[PDB]
């Protein structure tokens, strides 16, 4: 089996990407964003503190004919801004793009944090790092990928995120329409739960490619591209008045700038970050200093390839007996 469905940037800024989901039977289609650094699907349902739900499509396994509690189950996550959500679980039909997966466990929200209520665009999401990640306890739960993996004509996934635009996640295939040149394959760590993996260098704009390994996770859910303080510093020292604010929370830069290009190695291969996809736009409305796309990892323990940096390409996440990440331009 095969899988296809469109992903479309929640806002002009590309904060996130929303994909559909057909939940339960008959189908209740959720937006979901699609997260390759955690492992819960979790949504807005009928069981949501009132209070916390603000203009999101729920959930609500009563009206699922296909809908059954996991009994004792519970789940409850944090996330890289501090945001949270908490609740039980049910296992129903999930599917994505027409692929569909029976008995899969649907995380429905009792919690959420603030961030969440107030982003009406976001019904929940869909976690597609390693299931080992997932916190349903007492009994761990598997991803939708894990629970189709046996399934899928070819046990992968593709993320090809559009810059101001929608994207695409396939399943089970490989689309070889949708990228030039060769797709460049990398060795990949589960270790910590995560589609980790190793960076062989960068540049910045026009200027001579450094060989140096940077360890970061591919990160469908994160909106930044965060890196070693010497690399972001090297990029922004470029760019005439940038500078980090400690009262903003990152380096900032004069809105009236051009921004260079950010270049990252995978392999001997090379994935161009245009300079536009670095601006993340005034930091308040009507603002003339402006918020980059790139900061340092510091303080977060690891680095982070968030959507600035896969949208610039064709993203392959193998799931084999042995893991590997692909990259090609596009």
């Amino acid at each position: 089996s095969t899988g296809s469905a469109t992903t479309t940037p929640i806002d002009s800024l590309d904060d996130a990407y929303i994909t559909p989901v057909q939940i339960g039977t008959p189908a209740q289609t959720l937006n979901l964003d699609f997260d390759t650094g955690s492992s819960d699907l979790w949504v807005f349902s009928s069981e949501t503190t009132a209070s916390e739900v603000d203009g999101q499509t729920i959930y609500t396994p009563s009206k699922s004919t296909t809908a059954k509690l996991l009994s004792g189950a519970t789940w409850s996550i944090s996330y890289g801004d501090g945001s949270s959500s908490s609740g039980d679980v049910y296992t129903d039909t999930v599917s994505v793009g027409g692929l569909t997966v029976t008995g899969q466990a649907v995380e429905s929200a009792k919690k959420v944090s603030s961030s969440f209520t107030e982003d009406s665009t976001i019904d929940g999401l869909l976690g597609l790092a390693f299931s080992t990640l997932n916190t349903v306890s007492p009994t761990q739960q598997k991803t939708f990928f894990d629970n189709a993996k046996a399934s899928l004509d070819s046990p992968v996934f593709t993320a090809d995120l559009g810059y101001h635009a929608p994207g695409t996640y396939n399943f089970g295939f490989i689309d070889t329409t949708a990228y030039t040149g060769s797709i460049t394959y990398t060795a990949v760590s589960t270790k910590q739960g995560f589609w980790e993996w190793t960076s062989t260098g960068y540049a910045v704009g026009s200027g001579t490619f450094k060989s140096t390994s940077i360890d970061g996770i591919a990160d469908t859910g994160t909106t930044l591209l965060y890196l070693p303080a010497t690399v972001v510093s090297a990029y922004w020292a470029q760019v005439s008045g940038a500078k980090s604010s400690s009262s903003v929370g990152g380096y900032v830069f004069p809105c009236s700038a051009t921004l260079p290009s950010f270049t990252f190695g995978v392999g001997s291969a090379r994935i161009v970050i245009p300079g536009d996809y670095i601006d993340f736009g005034p930091i308040s409305t009507g603002s003339s200093s402006c918020f980059g796309g790139i900061q340092s990892s510091a303080g977060i323990g690891i680095n982070i390839f968030g959507d600035v940096a896969l949208k610039a390409a064709f993203v392959v996440f193998n799931g084999a007996t042995t893991p590997t990440l692909g990259f090609a331009s596009k």
